[PDB]
């Protein structure tokens, strides 16, 4: 009963004050690339099939503006795959597809709102934000109907082969809505994430998992939330790592088209012992220009504790980190999403 | 004077009773992706140039839902990808394309019809099934009109480098339907199939020949065939391999909205004086919510000579084998197609 | 307020008199593939933002016709994929983009209008034919409004990593246009081209510099041009290559729908005291059957001093030279043009 073709492209330039050279020495490093959202094109469709049933798909491919390359692991639809049915009861959908996780907890950070990439945690360690490859492959997903404000529903992904905890994942999240007001909590898990090629997580072991709760509010020109995540690797004789993520966000509206937010994380993370940290604060000052397009302006400053370096994430893992404890990153940039419904 | 865009999404749930693990025992594989059809999106067209004389062009990307990747060799348009002419003395078209036996002996079987993948026969060894990497490089193909009821044609495929045998495939093929009968008949054969980048056959020698012969018949809700296919490896002084294909289908409509259909194949090769044979039936249930959308359920069922084991094709052909004769899939999925021809 | 869906198809049949073997004889090519232009399809968009302010945008993916694969480096859009803002007062757009040396320089030479793929001087050597991976990452691009026929304009190519001039470009070039005259001149050069994934050139060192000017008038069914280009490899202690091109071109249109064009080049290569020269010469007649579709038939003739052998630009560097001084090139072919506008 309706196709539509829609994108988003988003390019910026951005400073980076140190980033390690192969000489060991800290320099700037200058990019054009996503500054916010990851630029994507996709099709998505819903057929009425009579009595509150749809059949519903969603495939979805992102793309590096700066060079015209598929990220997200490389492949076609490499942020979301996937064909399902949706009733009065619940959706059941089938394919590729981001999990609890990033139902039910990313719309309760600015990096998975308006902050996008570098607004994410360090690492992306829990996830949170999809300029990276986070969806899961082989993946069921039920998401219920709305109960009165109530909704959960959870995944799980097959590791299509014939070892069956041979890097698969699963995941269960609820959300709670009430004019405004916004509740989430999810956890998810991994076996052998990235051991293969058929599996769940693309390659790039033992278990991992992601965790977390908080909640939002929203009322006129003004909304803020706070979340708490936990990303965990464990069952390696490696020791267990962990990392807690601790955010403040808050977005306002000075004008209906200019919005300043800011927001805070502070990451812990521990292993065998040792204790790192990161403290995290970003400010970014958002124009709409239409509907459709906008242009920004965004300052990030991480410190970390001494023992370790800082590194906001830039959307690319691979990134070296700071050779000091300090790193700023301050990006000027424009978004434009497109939308063609097929009348 | 029209562009078409359209696609295919298939998603199901299989389980396939016994693949070997590399521990050597035999556990039953799970897994979510393509059921029947290899989901596809695509871009067709045809313009009238007046005189009965059209331009066309078909631009057709095979891609797994389970992962978002390409498949068919990872390239964009992996299905087909071609241009031409089409008159009323015929059609010349050029690009990747799927070559003779494709067009006349892949309608008269399960596989190439409402069977799809788990219907093809061992290893998928007569390339009629096209969840696989069955298209041709470089192809020119001419298609006849239709002469009362019976259509020919064939194919060339270059190799595209200065080795005019290296790596080439040419086909010849013909049908005559009437009425509900429809008789195909196909010869096609390559050379140093996969021996470059360049040529006509993908990577993954000497001389590779598929060649085969059925009818079918339909009236009412009710429809059947019988086919013979013939692969064969030789010229290699690797001894000759041949595998012979023997099928017969049946598909009933039991109302306008439900099909069972039922297959049955006996395949047997033969090298260098020895002999392994397998027996396959499958019986798949069909099921229209919409003419765009059906669920499916079936269950296949192969077993091979002792010296031998059973692989029900998947569409995956690096999948480990069943560690005994038998091997049992069953697949549960959705099937949706979209279609849009901006008027 | 407006998203277009277009693309290019162009298939032929292509004989290449001399391409030597590994058994180090010279044989014929023939091959399947793109005459004129590379194929590609595209998404491409402006929005009105008022007062003459405009956003656009352009995704554009090349591929071969012949094997469905993509080309230019293998990305997705792999010819361009920018987003920008135009306003009275000039553009500027960030992204993947062709440079000056394609803005300025290109629409005076055969390669980059009427000629195509080889109708390229040898190598490609100056990056005018965009059949090939001349697009430049991570590019901030500014043109300027029309000032009385006078268009200038440039482009940062940043290399998005620590070590600044570590793979990065630019270029400027200008234009004059009146009446059937264009005149235009360009300069570009890259450090260390290739030599990462994050820079501005893709893999496949030191200064690479291209630079040119050029001239060619238009009026009725007449049009031609001359253009000098240079080529230079420097700063390597490897010795400096340069290469000077001087194409002479003319297009007359015989009917509305019957052009034939003629172009000349000299081109002179000049390494460690050590010179290198070829004269090539083509022809091409291609006939409109349609605003949409055309078919073409040229040949090309390349004669390289005693000290060299003869090669043709095809699209692929790769492709072996000649093993004499001579070797001729002769394509018939398609060339289909599609487009929705989206109403
Ligand atoms: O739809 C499927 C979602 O169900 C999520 C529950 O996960 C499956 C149970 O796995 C937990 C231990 O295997
Ligand atoms: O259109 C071309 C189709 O023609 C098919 C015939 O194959 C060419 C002959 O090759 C057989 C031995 O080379
Ligand atoms: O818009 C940017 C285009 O400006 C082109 C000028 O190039 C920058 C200067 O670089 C020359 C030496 O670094
Ligand atoms: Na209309
Ligand atoms: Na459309």
């Amino acid at each position: 009963s309706s196709v539509t073709l829609y994108g988003v492209l988003d390019a910026g330039i951005t400073y980076q004050s140190n980033v390690a050279t192969p000489s060991g020495s800290g320099k700037s490093l200058w990019s054009v690339g996503a500054g916010v959202d990851q630029s994507r094109f996709g099709l998505r469709g819903s057929e009425d099939l009579g009595g509150g049933l749809k059949a519903i798909f969603t495939l979805e491919s992102g793309f590096n503006i700066g060079n015209g390359r598929f990220n997200n692991g490389g492949g076609m639809f490499n942020r979301q795959a996937f064909v399902g049915l949706s009733s009065n009861y619940g959706t059941v959908t089938l394919g590729r597809q981001y999990d609890a996780t990033q139902d039910y907890l990313s719309p309760l950070s600015a990096t998975g709102t308006w902050g996008g990439t570098y607004f994410a945690h360090p690492l992306n360690n829990d996830r949170l934000n999809t300029n990276g490859d986070v969806a899961v492959n082989n993946t069921v997903k039920f998401t219920s109907a709305n109960y009165a404000g109530l909704q959960f529903g959870g995944t799980y992904s097959f590791s299509n082969n014939s070892q069956f905890a041979n890097n698969r994942a699963y995941s269960a999240g609820a959300s709670y809505q009430f004019q405004g007001l916004k509740v989430g909590a999810a956890y998810s898990q991994a076996n052998n994430a990235g051991a293969n090629t058929t599996g769940a997580t693309d390659p790039l072991q033992g278990r991992s998992r992601v965790y977390g709760a908080g909640a939002s509010y929203a009322y006129g020109p003004l909304q803020g939330g706070l979340l708490w995540t936990q990303s965990r690797l464990d069952n390696l004789g490696a020791p267990t790592i962990r990392a807690d993520n601790y955010e403040a966000n808050v977005k306002y509206n000075l004008t209906p088209a200019l919005g300043l937010g800011v927001a805070y994380t502070y990451t812990n993370a521990k292993a065998n012992g040792e204790s790192t940290h990161w403290n995290q604060v970003g400010v970014q000052a958002d124009y709409a220009l239409s509907k459709r397009t906008d242009v920004y302006a965004q300052a990030v400053y991480q410190r970390s504790s001494k023992n370790a370096n800082a590194s906001i994430y830039n959307g690319d893992l691979s990134t070296p980190f700071s050779t000091s404890i300090n790193q700023t990153a301050a990006t000027v940039g424009l978004r434009h999403r497109f939308h063609h419904h097929h009348h």
